[PDB]
């Protein structure tokens, strides 16, 4: 069986706070392109509020950050995310003791966020290297990457595809 989903279409995201690493626009720009990765492929939609409670939660933190997780310096884990629910359910960590970029250096921000987001709508890993959601990073160009075709099944399992028209 698998784990509990979003039960409704349109889910807000906030930015808790920006990492120093990159230009604050481009963190905004990386967030959203990752979520509309996902919502090109489901009935969701995403949209960013600054204030007022969110669904997902977008954070940059280093060590222990509130939550049962606590990230462990530089290198080993680069990000962790929650599964739907209330509360930190959605809820998307990025560890800033990463480098965050928006390029091959360091650690891609978009990439990295579309794998955590998988996790926000309920997915797990997957077996296939070509996935966004196999464990490890590896950098891929902005402009050539794609869902696999495992990345596409595993959310439509959940939430159906869309819907056009
Ligand atoms: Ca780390
Ligand atoms: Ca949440
Ligand atoms: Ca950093
Ligand atoms: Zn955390
Ligand atoms: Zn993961």
């Amino acid at each position: 069986m698998m784990g509990p989903v979003w039960r409704k279409h349109y889910i807000t995201y906030r930015i808790n706070n920006y990492t120093p690493d990159m230009n604050r626009e481009d963190v905004d720009y990386a967030i959203r392109k990752a979520f509309q990765v996902w919502s090109n492929v489901t009935p969701l939609k995403f949209s960013k509020i600054n204030t007022g409670m969110a669904d997902i939660l977008v954070v940059f933190a280093r060590g222990a950050h509130g939550d049962d997780h606590a990230f462990d310096g530089k290198g080993g884990i680069l990000a962790h995310a929650f599964g739907p629910g209330s509360g930190i359910g959605g809820d998307a960590h990025f560890d800033e003791d990463e480098f965050w970029t928006t390029h091959s250096g360091g650690t891609n921000l978009f990439l990295t966020a579309v794998h955590e987001i998988g996790h926000s709508l309920g997915l797990g890993h997957s077996s296939d290297p070509k996935a966004v959601m196999f464990p490890t990073y590896k950098y891929v160009d902005i402009n050539t990457f794609r869902l696999s075709a495992d990345d596409i099944r595993g959310i439509q399992s959940l939430y159906g595809d869309p819907k056009e028209n």
